[PDB]
């Protein structure tokens, strides 16, 4: 028969994106370790994120078909997690302001008898940054909760001056291609 | 950018079937030392022996998109492999004989930026054979170098009563899927 869906991210924004399919689906995640590897790409790391998060779901729900999400913010080869300080957001901010980065989102999508794994980039552009404009934002308490210390909804798309790629990879999750990908499953 | 293809299989069936595709692509040899893991169904193993074969050439040619595929001839979870002596031939086609079994096909796709693995499943279904059949078979030395001692092409073609699946699967690579599966790379 079919196969239920299932999102393995308690990704507001994900959330979002994949309703938009309108699938019915629930949301089921089991903490997997995360520590990247020193030797791997950020490509190579993101999907192999993405690829555990699935499959630690899908080993407890072998009939359905389990989406699993991991979105990296990475400046020359070197990618910012989520800040700890806001010090270190700030830190974040001073780099990205100005220049261009990469948002590399990865999806992979594993049932018992087809997976699939991809990324998707996109170049984010921004304006150059002052102070006051960073620490207000990060006073809002926005950046302390992604990677590169940012979200480009609410008040960080004040800082975006043009992307070249996909607006709802960057958010965390590519859902054209998602959608696409799922039509063969 | 575009991306070259490569075929990791040394199996003239497989070559003549991706040549259907009419695209352009290589074939590189490779040394794989992969065996099944007794934990595995042979959903499971079918799917990771295909994809430990496309990436051992993956790893090094990274530009390229890598296709690996394994078949496996499976009878109620048991799997046969070739026999290496007659005597054996003649017991695996006394087990087939009369009776269903099934072939599956695993295919991997991978590439930097997007990888994919499924499996295809057929249903074949055997005449009863004869001693002679079988032992006459035999000894056309066809079911020697073959994974359940018959192929469904040649004079096996005469034990096979029907199939429901993919012909082109049981002969080593399911085009149809695989072609649909490259659209999305
Ligand atoms: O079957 C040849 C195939 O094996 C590889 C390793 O996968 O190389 C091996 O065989 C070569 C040719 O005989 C040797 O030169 C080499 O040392 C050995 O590893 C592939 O490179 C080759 O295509």
């Amino acid at each position: 028969m079919t196969k239920p869906l299932i999102l393995a991210s308690q990704s507001p924004r994900r959330k979002e994106l994949l309703d938009l399919l309108q699938l019915p689906y629930s949301i089921i995640v089991s903490e997997v370790e995360e520590k990247l590897n020193r030797n791997f790409s950020p490509e190579e790391n993101v999907q192999w994120l993405a690829k555990q998060k699935a499959k630690a779901v899908a080993d407890l729900h072998p009939h359905a078909i389990v989406i699993g999400a991991d979105t990296m913010v990475c400046l020359d080869g070197e990618c910012l997690g989520k800040p700890q300080d806001q010090e270190e957001a700030a830190s974040m901010l001073r780099r990205l302001s100005g220049r261009s980065h990469s948002v590399i989102t990865a999806v992979s999508i594993q049932a018992e008898n087809h997976s699939e794994t991809f990324y998707d980039k996109t170049e984010v552009a921004f304006w150059s940054l002052s102070e006051e404009e960073i620490w207000t934002y990060i006073e809002t308490k926005e950046p302390m909760d992604k990677a590169g210390a940012y979200g480009i909804q609410g008040r960080g798309a004040l800082f975006v001056k043009k992307i070249d790629g996909d607006y709802y990879s960057v958010m965390g999750l590519p859902i054209s291609k998602t959608m696409r990908a799922l039509r063969h499953f």
